[PDB]
């Protein structure tokens, strides 16, 4: 058991990009590491600086009829001294001597706390960087209010967030198997033969065999499962498709990609931003419990035991002897195997009520109605994602800018290379029912309960 | 077991748009991945810009003889200075130096609290974005009261909201089931036949043949279940059908449809705003129980016994000889499944209330009424939508815009196309009695209470 | 078992309706969904913008010789500057500088409570909008007193109220019903030969055949019920037939029909408004509780033996044998059914009280006399329309206005066709016993008590 990382071959320099002065070249991998060998470290991509040998026109969108502001984004004249920071660079309260005019009027108006982080641009392994390709300050000049169940206020309604409700929706699941076998196998044997011959001057042969045998086999089995899950939502949102602003980060990212599908950049894009956006989420955070136990006692059994009594004599002078042999085994084996795993699972909530909930989950006992409530209280202010329909991003990337279907052609192949050449169904699959998970680039395998070995070859 | 995504080829680009420089294609979904293999990420409709080869009309309202707004609503001359936000953009409270002449006078007048969200404009799937088409801001310059009860205030009915009464109706429903089965078979057999032979000087020859055989089957099932499940009700509403005032923010994203069904921007209108809104809801949230338990145990023996005890004996001399053999079995299996499943679930009300409930339903001990009180005085800060009576939302598309009737059989088929393309009726179903459910384009599937495997084929 | 919605084609378009510039079409709905398939979702009825081709009459009423307002209502000469809201947009008390003369003089007069909300313009599904076509803010100069008990007060009576009591009327059914029948059948059987034959140097024949059989059947059943049923009236109303004021948001919407019966501006108005108007209500709410016990026990057994106890054997030398055979069966089958059901629901009253009384009624405790007078006592605040009797909406449109016959004519043959078109006897119903009901149009069936599945079909 030896297997160690490998790469392919460099590719051949594609072009100098007139417009960012770098040839890229890639190339990919073939098989990951595995079974304690050497890891691949993700060393695809390539840049190189040139000259332009024959320069590009001037990448610059023409932001026709609007005021371009100091960071790129172009809005309307409506948003002129708002009172709202709409270029991003503050470019609307500093100019006029006018009314700041403010949408929101003296109605008590507060900002969120929700809907500002809410992109969640998310990657494919499950975990969601907050790299937020939306924008969530941008008002556009309008006062939605949306209230708060507990707290009693007004949030707003930033204008990529197309709805925001706050419901209170608590959901237990519990459950609890058990499955029980025993079994009570048993087998005894008794023989005898007495066989007795006499002559008449005489002459006798006796013989008292005597054979036993005995065998139990008394196993039980026994295998629970529990399976406690508590969700609690707050609430939920979905962002929208059209006429949707971006971030100032984000926009330049877009214009420094190659155009001409290298493959060096899209890979770093979509590790920088995540490779989907979660365009529909639902706040609030879950815990869980798992008490996998497990039982195999055996036992078996063998007793056996022989016995020959001859004897013989006779009167003719006198002769005789007595023979006697009694043999006895016994053997008794008693196995068992025991195996208890627990898993404990809390996200969400300050950091001072939720481990005592999580201690008080696993001490077994029950747990007074106290724990739980302020931990859904603390929940308030520390919410975590917990269920979303994915979109692609390619899906948000603007048309207004220069090479946008160029673009989008690009990153619509990028999601694929990138979901097949760091898939699992490279690495060669662990027996034993070991599931092999990528991580690293180093494919660990999994064995089930029984197995410590690296290929779950060992058993106990 | 290995299903992955598929993806129809794209279609023909059809025509640069020319009121949105922006020509359209897109394609279909034909098989969800499933059974753990690739997702297919939402990726239908694409955008590309073009330059307009031939220029439409200006396409722009006429607002006949009515007073134009900052927004794009035609107002009345009616609604002059009256002192209510009708044009969105304040244009009545700046303007005049005359009286502010409110309709609502002197009165104890207020806002209301649950006909400002009156549309719930949801979705097919069963979750209800909050995107209200409607305007619950327009008064038109009335004043009708409808009354509370428990607060003794008087809320005011939008222009949206036809009706909005205001009924306090509990109804618990309570169920308990119990089934219940014991069995109990039983067989035994004894033989024996007993064989002795004399002559005479003489021959014996005896045979005791002791025959017997046992067997026992004594198992039980049992099958409980309950279901408690508390609606409370407060109110209800309905809106209108014509003459209905839209918010600006709809409008707007109703004229940027590409009017020669391009199928592209119409799966991002219908997940932007919705596919139905909530023409008849019923505010004030549920809880509920469901307790299923499931035993099943089983016994089975079995008894087993053999004898032979031969004998042989003749005085001529003397020869005899006895033989004894005597077997035994004996099994017993004792198996017993137990399963116990329990749901709860909880809308609406504050934070601080209803999870006290949940966990004083989960406990099993009885609740003093002092719980179900305090959360159902609750609700009335947090409402949650518990029915409603859909309306298509081509049914709310307004006329006086142009290409009104184009528009309308856009969407008419655009919801057939959505209903059908993202149906769980693509995915090929699972086996075992398991219930395919679409989710995040992937086709996961639920096993009744004993399968763990993901086509519901492992058992215990 | 898969049906799915269905549509009739559109029709043809009528006629461009010159009053309205808008020429409507529409359909019918043939079959609705049924088990778990596509809903209809309620697309009947259609219009598209056209241009007048032949120009109608100004449709103005006359108003003759009465003073017209600034709403569309004409009030009369003596109702100049009486203090009282009759034109709807205060057109009273204004222009004057004379008395404000109150009929209603310096005797002790207020506003009502439950006259002022007097229509409840019902649908005929049972449930019913407020939306009131009738106007109880209209009072004609004339000051009507109606008592009150508890309060002692003197509310007013408004003009399209004909009279008001103030009862306290309270009435209480309760029902408990109760059946049983236990039957125990058995029967036993045992029978017995017992045959010997001797000759005589002899020979022996003999037989003893035992045999038992038994049978027991001792099943017992139970069916309770319970019925409480408390109604409390506070008072009644009944309205008028002639001379009747209207909201001044009615009006416009029966002149807003189409008047050449276009199907599909009606099918929005008796949505808008209701199908029919309480002509006579009765305020005031009741509550419920019903408790279906059921039982079924069911034992049986059977107990089977049987017994052969054969022998020979004879002197002439010795011969003999002894031959036993005995066999034993035993089957107990005792099943068990039980079922509960509890429904509780509890209208009217404020939110703290009735949700204390429905949880003393559920504990099943006797609830001691201080919750259903305090909730006797809540009612007064938050009544509940209890019992009416309607009357047809075109028993209602004025015939002062243009076209008043022709659009009564199509009102009272839209009634039978909303009545027709949305029955439940076009779903095809359910077996086994299952109610179909209509509903979001997808007819769902329920199962009597027994049934799980959709079609009643799986039962236990
Ligand atoms: C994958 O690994 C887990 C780890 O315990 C194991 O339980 C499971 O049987 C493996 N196989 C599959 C198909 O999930
Ligand atoms: C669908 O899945 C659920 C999940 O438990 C199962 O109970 C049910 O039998 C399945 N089939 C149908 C027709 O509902
Ligand atoms: C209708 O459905 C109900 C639901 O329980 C059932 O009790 C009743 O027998 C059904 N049939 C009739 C004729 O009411
Ligand atoms: C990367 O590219 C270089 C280019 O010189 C090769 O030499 C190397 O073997 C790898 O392919
Ligand atoms: C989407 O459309 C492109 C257009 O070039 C095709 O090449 C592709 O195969 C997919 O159909
Ligand atoms: C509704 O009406 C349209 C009119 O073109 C038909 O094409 C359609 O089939 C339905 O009957």
């Amino acid at each position: 058991s030896h297997i160690d990382c490998r790469m392919s071959p460099w590719s051949e320099w594609s072009q100098c990009d007139p417009c960012l002065r770098q040839m890229f070249r890639s190339r990919s991998i073939e098989v990951f590491g595995q079974f304690n060998g050497k890891r691949c470290t993700d060393a695809v991509g390539d840049r190189r600086q040139c000259v332009p040998t024959e320069p590009c026109e001037d990448a610059e969108d023409d932001c026709g009829n609007d005021f371009q502001c100091s960071t790129g984004r172009c809005i309307k004249m409506r948003l002129r001294c708002n009172g709202d920071n709409d270029c991003g660079d503050f470019s609307d309260e500093d100019d006029c001597e006018s009314e700041p005019r403010p949408p929101c009027r003296d109605r008590v108006v507060e900002e969120s706390e929700l809907a500002r982080t809410a992109g969640y641009g998310i990657n494919i392994l499950g975990m969601d960087p907050l790299s937020t390709p939306f924008d969530n300050e941008f008002y556009n000049g309008l006062c939605n209010r949306d209230r708060d169940g507990n707290t009693l206020t007004y949030y707003r309604r930033p204008w990529n967030v197309a709805s925001l409700i706050y419901e209170t929706k608590g959901e237990k699941n519990f459950r609890t198997e058990h499955y029980e076998e025993q079994i009570e196998a048993f087998k005894s044997i008794i023989q005898e033969k007495t066989s007795n011959f006499n002559a008449a001057f005489r002459f006798s042969y006796s013989k008292n065999e005597t054979y036993q045998l005995f065998l139990s086999y008394s196993s039980k089995k026994e295998k629970m499962f529990l399976h406690v899950k508590g969700e609690i939502h707050l609430g939920r949102f979905v962002m929208r498709n059209r006429d949707v602003v971006l971030t100032t980060t984000f926009v330049d990212d877009i214009k420094a990609l190659p155009t001409t599908y290298e493959k060096g950049e899209y890979f770093a894009f979509l590790e920088t931003y995540g490779t989907h956006y979660s365009s529909s989420g639902s706040l609030g955070g879950l815990y869980e419990l798992i008490y996998v136990l497990d039982k195999a006692s055996m036992k078996r059994k063998g007793v056996e035991l022989k016995d020959i009594k001859r004897c013989l004599g006779y009167h003719l002078f006198n002769k005789d002897d007595c023979v006697k042999r009694g043999e006895g085994r016994a053997v008794n084996i008693t196995s068992e195997n025991l195996i208890d795993d627990v898993v404990s699972l809390i996200r969400g909530g300050t950091r001072k009520y939720a481990f005592e909930l999580k201690e008080k989950l696993l001490r077994g006992t029950v747990i007074d109605v106290t724990d739980f409530v302020n931990w859904a209280s603390s929940i308030n202010d520390a919410p975590v994602l917990i269920s979303q329909k994915l979109s692609p991003i390619y899906n948000l990337v603007p048309v207004k800018m220069k090479n946008a279907h160029l673009k989008k052609q690009n990153l619509e192949r990028a999601i694929e290379d990138y979901i097949n050449e760091f898939s699992v169904r490279k690495c060669h699959t662990c027996q034993n029912g070991g599931t092999v998970i990528l991580m690293d680039g180093k494919c660990l395998c999994a064995c089930p309960f029984k197995f410590e070995g690296i290929a779950c070859e060992i058993s106990k």
